[PDB]
């Protein structure tokens, strides 16, 4: 896979930006996780920590994987780097997200996610708490 730049435009939410890519507005929705909507428990927190990391970031970079770059709804499907650390993982890894949506062929990340979810878990980090 490879990085390719991005600019944040807004942060939206746990698992989604509105990112300029290409000089074009687009929804990105980070591949391989589910973070809580903004309504459910530890929604707010996964929103929080998401804005902060792409917010504070001088560079943000998008990476999509091998398959499906869009969804049904026409957001982008990628991991999201900001300084270049994964937004993905490191909402993963601070038990804010879980790892899902794991779908053959873009799944490059996915034994790295679950490595980070396993620490979260046995850190008990909140969704594990
Ligand atoms: C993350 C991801 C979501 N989606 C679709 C499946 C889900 O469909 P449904 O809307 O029918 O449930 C939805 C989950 O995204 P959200 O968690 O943003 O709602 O987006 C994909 O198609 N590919 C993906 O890689
Ligand atoms: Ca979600």
């Amino acid at each position: 896979l490879h990085k390719e730049p991005a600019t944040l435009i807004k942060a939206i939410d746990g698992d989604t930006d509105k990112l300029m890519y290409k000089g074009q507005p687009m929804t990105f929705r980070l591949l391989l996780v589910d973070t809580p909507e903004f309504n459910e428990k530890y929604g707010p927190e996964a929103s929080a920590f998401h804005k902060k990391m792409v917010e504070n970031a001088k560079k943000i970079e998008v990476e999509f994987d091998k398959g499906q770059r869009t969804d049904k709804y026409g957001r982008g499907l990628a991991y999201i780097y900001a300084d270049g650390k994964m937004v993905n993982e490191a909402l993963v890894r601070q038990g804010l997200a879980k790892v899902a949506y794991v779908y053959k062929g873009n799944n490059t990340h996915e034994q790295l996610l679950r490595k980070a979810e396993a620490q979260a878990k046995k850190e008990k980090l909140n969704i594990w708490s």
